[PDB]
Formats: C-alpha cells, structure tokens, sequence
C-alpha cells in the first residue's frame, strides 16, 4: 500500500465535476454532411449553460463529431494514417458551434483542441499540455470533442469523443461524474440495465451483443469507473431540464432512466 | 556565470529550425470577411512544402490572421475580454486552410491551437503543451497562428502570429532562423535598413516612426535575435522560391532583399 486521500462516495454524495458529452446523434445527422441542428444546439446550450453556472471551474462539455467527425473518417486514406489529421479540423468545427453558442448566451466556453493536449503511450491518453486545468481555475467551461492523436511512433488515431473523460481521470480532484448523452434511455438487455458493475462488467458487454458507438462508451465509462467516476449513459433531448445531474443519484426525479457505471460506491 | 552550450553562429552558419510566418496581407483582404486568397494559398504552399522536406521536424509554419482574425478582433466587445474568445475559433480556420492545402500536396501538416498549449505570465508566453515538440519531432510540419492567449488571472488577450516565434525560443535547439514575410521589403528607413542589432536597435523603432504592425514584428524579432535567433522582415510572393531559407545569410542571392535583426554574429 501507498497512501493516498480518502474519497467519500455513494448515491448520498454530490459531485465534485462534471463531463457531460453530447451525442453527435442528437445534432447532426452522419449522412448530411455539415448537417448541425442548429435548433438542438441552441437548445442543448441552454441547459448546458445552467449546469456550468453551477459546476463554474468543474465542467467540461465534450461534443460527439456527428457528420464532421464521421466525414472526416470516411474521406481519409487508411493507407497513409496522416490523412487522419483533417479529423482534427472536423472536430474543432464542431467544438467552434458549441462554444460559439454557450458564449452567445453568457457562458465563457473556450474550445480546445485535444490533439494540442493529448498523446497516446502505450494506447493510454496522456494530458500533456497544462492548459486545460488553467482554464478550468479560471472558472470557464472548456469544449471539448474526440480528436485525432499521435502515438509515441507518430501515428494518428481517431479517439472518440467517448473517451474523453478518461483523460480527465489523473487531472480531476474529488468526485467525478460522467454523463453521456445519447440517443437511447442506457444499455438495453428489452429493459434497461440500471446498474453496471466495473468490476465485473460482463453482462452489459453480452447485451450489446444482443443489440450490436455502444462499445466504446462502455470501455471508456467502465474506465472512468474503476478509477472512482460516476458514471451514467442516458437518452439526450433538447429541450429536457438538466439540473439533477447537479445532484447525489439518490435525489434525482422518478421518471430518469439511466445505465449507472460505478464501481462499490 | 552559469554554464550552457556554446553554438557557432554566424552569417556562414546554416539554421537548425525554420519559423516562417506568413503575413496575412499576403492571402487575404482583412477589408473582405472570410477572404482568402486561395492561390497565393495554393502558390505558397507548394513553395513552403519545399522547405519542409529539407526543414522535416525543423520547421514551423505561422499563418497571419488575415481576415478572420482581424473580423474576430473587430467584432468583440472589449468590455467582456472573454468575447475574444472568437479569435481563437478564427485563427483555427486559417490554420485548416494552410494544413489542408499542404496535405494536399504530401505535406504531413497539422494545425496546433497555441491557446491549448501557451498561456501569459507576466506579459510573457509560455510554453505549457509537450506536444508541439512531439510533433515536430515525429517529423510533421505544426501550423501555427496567434490566437487568444489566458493570463494567470484568466483575461484573454490577442496574442499576434508576429509574436509566435517567442513560443519557440526555450525549445528550439541550436540556430533558429525566423522569417517574417510581409507586404514590404523590410523596415524602411526611402531605403530598406538591411542590419539591425537587437542589442540596441533605436534607429529601427525611429523608422517606424517616420512611417507609422511593423512595431509588433519589430519587437519580437528584436526579442528573439536577444535571444541567439537569426531574424527577417522580408517581402513575400506566392510565386517566390524560397530555397535560399535553407542556406547561410552570406550565401543567398543577390537580390535577395531584407530587414536582418541579430546580436553580434
Ligand atoms: N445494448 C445496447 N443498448 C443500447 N444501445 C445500443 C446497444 N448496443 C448497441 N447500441 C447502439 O448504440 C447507439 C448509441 O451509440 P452512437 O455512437 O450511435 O450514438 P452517439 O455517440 O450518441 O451519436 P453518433 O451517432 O454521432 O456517434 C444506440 O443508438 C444503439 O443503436
Ligand atoms: N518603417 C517601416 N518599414 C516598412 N513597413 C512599415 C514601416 N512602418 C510601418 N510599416 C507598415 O507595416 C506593414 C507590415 O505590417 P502588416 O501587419 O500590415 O502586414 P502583415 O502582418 O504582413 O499582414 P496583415 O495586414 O494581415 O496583418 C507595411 O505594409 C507598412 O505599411
Ligand atoms: C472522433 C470522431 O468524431 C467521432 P465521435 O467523437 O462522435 O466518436
Ligand atoms: C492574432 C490576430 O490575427 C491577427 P495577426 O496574427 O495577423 O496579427
């Protein structure tokens, strides 16, 4: 045993953090390029906004690519990983909409690039640049999204908006909560599964077999998970209040549906 | 005295790292919102993926914010530095256009937000992001820009392409040459003064004077050359081989004409 500080967790606790990620399915459609529902974003931001006025310095809003990101996926050429860079000019628009947005509406939402912050070792993210902490103490919302990587060989990867709490994980004091908000109520089974154990996940991998973008987002939350986050995929809409993801789990309204990721606590 | 390496330097001295920037009066009419100029791009692109190969992790391109980023600077409200933000969305398209179109030539160009990697600490930049030296140590061409920079008490200020080179000058081993392409053929004095000494380089700030920028380009050429760098304000073209940019000063071209800022060598 090292040492190190004793966390209080449970469903009784309020989170110290939150990483809200925003589905590129809820504003874009994958095949109309450049397609952003403007109407979704405007709408979004709008919730998005009352939750960073609360959690000011302790949230990041991390943007799904939709038909920016996917494009740019589409059009590279596997034979040559660097024609994998225009997706970090794709994801940087879609970053620009969100803050763009937030700003607009009096949230000080600044994008970074991730590409600029990020590096793979060994296929662990490794925060490399100090920026983003900066801009989290000067209490401003960062706007965040998947990116293109390099690896230590120089190689570019495509890293999915939903992993990018995971790069949080080292940087994030306290309790972290992860939300992803997607286009189905949590990983369906049909039911819900409303709660995942981290530890011993197996049952929520074998649902998605059952049903066949779902994958990843549990890698990354069963990630966040093992190393203390809360976290929570669950259907977004527009227009819906968000402020219970301010509050402990135990206190949140009947009628929320959810997958729960966490491990004892 | 504390110790460091001693570097030759000297006008018979090749450079060891290019900083080419690229002055937005050269691609895009600040007057024409959105303008760019797609073949001087085009034009300077193929010339600057020249110096590239031979410069390949020894170099960086910074592109002037023409349009976009004086459009962003414009547009803010000054009595909210936050609005500023904007310039750092603006100075990201510029970026996209110069790496796309390098790309597209074989270029493995990369655009970088220097907000995610550099913020201000007593008026001075700093580098706080590992990767920009990752990337050029993969081999790839960063393509810079200034942006909107964070202090340490979180106000954002414009931080000029001119001044990019700064960033550079803890980072770069050995002889940095930085090459400031603009509108002009140097500082006129009408004559082109064609040697400046940073240590004391009044006669140069007396010129601007007489000709009202160029005092920006000044100042951080002057604050590199203090610090060992070989420095330009030249006159750029996008038709204009730039092979002379790999040689010894005392090799180019006789019709070669600039602005040469340096200390004694
Ligand atoms: N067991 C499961 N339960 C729920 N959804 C599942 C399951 N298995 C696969 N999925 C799929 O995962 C999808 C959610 O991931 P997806 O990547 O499509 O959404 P997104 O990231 O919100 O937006 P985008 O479509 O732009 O990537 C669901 O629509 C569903 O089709
Ligand atoms: N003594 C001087 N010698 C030469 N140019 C000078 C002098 N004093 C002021 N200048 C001005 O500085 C200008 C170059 O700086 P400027 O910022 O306009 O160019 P740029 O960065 O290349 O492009 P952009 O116009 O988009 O910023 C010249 O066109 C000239 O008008
Ligand atoms: C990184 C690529 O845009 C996609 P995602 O972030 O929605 O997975
Ligand atoms: C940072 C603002 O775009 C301008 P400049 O970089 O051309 O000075």
């Amino acid at each position: 045993h090292h040492s190190s500080g004793l966390v209080p967790r449970g469903s009784h606790m309020t989170p110290d953090f939150l990483a809200i990620k925003v589905g590129g399915s809820l504003f874009s459609r994958k095949d109309e390029p450049g397609s952003l529902d403007d109407d979704a974003v405007t709408r979004f931001a709008r919730n998005f906004a009352r939750l960073a006025e609360t959690y000011r310095g302790r949230m990041v809003l991390i943007s799904g690519g939709g038909a920016f990101g996917h494009g740019a996926i589409r059009d590279h050429d596997s034979t040559h990983a660097f024609s994998l860079a225009g997706l970090t000019e794709a994801t940087f628009e879609v970053k620009k909409r969100w803050a763009e947005k937030l700003r607009g509406i009096g949230v000080d939402a600044f994008p970074l690039q991730l590409a600029a912050m990020c590096t793979l070792r060994n296929g662990i993210p490794q925060l490399r640049s100090e920026v983003l902490r900066d801009v989290l103490d000067h209490g401003a919302l960062p706007v965040l999204a998947g990116d293109a990587l390099f690896d230590e060989h120089g190689k570019l990867w495509a890293f999915s908006s939903d992993r990018v709490p995971e790069v949080l994980l080292p940087m994030v004091e306290g309790r972290l909560r992860v939300v992803t908000l997607t286009d189905v109520d949590g990983i369906v089974t049909d039911t819900i599964l409303p709660e995942v154990d981290a530890r011993s996940p197996e049952q929520a991998y074998a649902a998605l077999w059952g049903s066949s973008a779902m994958h990843t987002k549990l890698d990354a939350l069963v990630t966040c998970a093992r190393r203390g986050a809360e976290c929570f995929i669950m259907r977004g809409d527009p227009g819906s209040d968000l402020e219970f993801l301010t509050a402990p789990f135990s206190s949140w309204p009947a009628h929320v549906r959810s997958t729960r990721i966490t491990t004892t606590a």
